[PDB]
Parts: C-alpha cells; sequence; structure tokens
C-alpha cells in the first residue's frame, strides 16, 4: 500500500531524492531536464515538478545538511 503522499513510481522519486542529496548540488531546474531522460528508459510517469519541489520541502531545512553532509578528507 503505497502512501497518499506518493502518486507516481516510487522508484523514480527515488532517483531524484538520491541525486539531491549528492554533494554534487545539481540543478533543479536543469537536474529535472535529465530525470526526464531516466523516465524514458524506465517509463516512469514523472509528477509535475512542482510537485516535486513542494514534496523536498516536507524533508525540511536539515534536508538540506542532508545534502551538504559531505564529509571532508585530504589530509
Amino acid at each position: 500500500m503505497n502512501v497518499h503522499k506518493s502518486e507516481f513510481d516510487e522508484d523514480a522519486w527515488q532517483f531524484l531524492i538520491a541525486d539531491y542529496l549528492r554533494p554534487e548540488k545539481p540543478a533543479f531546474r536543469k537536474c529535472y531536464e535529465r530525470l526526464e531522460l531516466a523516465a524514458r528508459e524506465h517509463g516512469w510517469s514523472i509528477p509535475s515538478r512542482a510537485t516535486a519541489f513542494r514534496r523536498i520541502q516536507q524533508l525540511d531545512e536539515a534536508m538540506v545538511v542532508a545534502c551538504r553532509e559531505g564529509e571532508h578528507a585530504l589530509m
């Protein structure tokens, strides 16, 4: 039973969330276009871009640290 918040392929949403949490910090406007190419390969029905960002806001400002949690290492 998928949660009410979900409204499309859960696998596609996880892909987008995984990239946002990467220390790369992809451009939301341009990164979404790259996701569309991924949807063609998996045939995922992506939600409207507005729905995605609105969902990102429920993650909380702390989620920003989740993206910047990138650990530094060089010594």
